[PDB]
């Protein structure tokens, strides 16, 4: 996260850091023993960190769960991103309590204009790198369709929000993706993609997290 500020130990409970030996991507717990995250953060022997605050500290409200299994989103297009979603499940169920919970799918899509909180572990910078160990946020709001398309002629699909400050100095960055976009208590939106980080006129691409609630109902269901 560029331009955020430090959130606060356990103070966003339903962030997951992954982890296959070090951070890799976010996730969201959507209930005890499944996580959202990006299509694009797949790999095999993923660990779900939970109750993380700094990441390279043992602080004392961790879970470590092993991930039994993984589904990436049947139409997940790597090459444009678009469905860049996917579902992760817990081994075995973690632990809920104030500081480790779940986030409620959304009931109805957000609107442009609704402001939102991403979070995650990845870098500061714009330009070069710091990775800065306890969780960061932001606060920013959702940007009209048109904007959108405008920042990025050819790519948004209608599964893809852009989010953030056009002006620049605020967004998601390089191991933010697959963390929580969350608007109103829900979450809507996954960090998916951007040109760089906090750069002028290239906000923050985010998947659609409303159009894929009953895919997830679904899935969970059945797995
Ligand atoms: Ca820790």
């Amino acid at each position: 996260i560029v331009g955020g500020y430090t959130c606060g130990a356990n103070t966003v409970p339903y962030q997951v850091s992954l982890n296959s030996g070090y951070h890799f991507c976010g996730g969201s717990l959507i209930n005890s023993q499944w996580v959202v995250s990006a299509a694009h953060c797949y790999k095999s022997g993923i660990q779900v960190r939970l109750g993380e605050d700094n990441i390279n500290v043992v602080e004392g409200n961790e879970q470590f769960i092993s991930a039994s299994k993984s589904i990436v989103h049947p139409s997940y297009n790597s090459n444009t991103l678009n469905n860049d979603i996917m579902l992760i499940k817990l081994k075995s169920a973690a632990s809920l309590n104030s500081r480790v919970a779940s986030i409620s799918l959304p009931t109805s899509c957000a609107s442009a204009g609704t402001q939102c909180l991403i979070s995650g572990w990845g870098n500061t910078k714009s330009s070069g790198t710091s990775y800065p160990d306890v969780l960061k946020c932001l606060k920013a709001p959702i940007l009209s369709d048109s904007s959108c398309k405008s920042a990025y002629p050819g790519q948004i699909t209608s599964n893809m929000f852009c989010a953030g400050y056009l002006e620049g100095g605020k967004d998601s960055c390089q191991g933010d993706s697959g963390g929580p976009v969350v608007c109103s208590g829900k979450l809507q939106g996954i960090v998916s993609w951007g040109s760089g980080c906090a750069q002028k006129n290239k906000p923050g691409v985010y998947t659609k997290v409303c159009n894929y609630v009953s895919w997830i109902k679904q899935t969970i269901a059945s797995n």
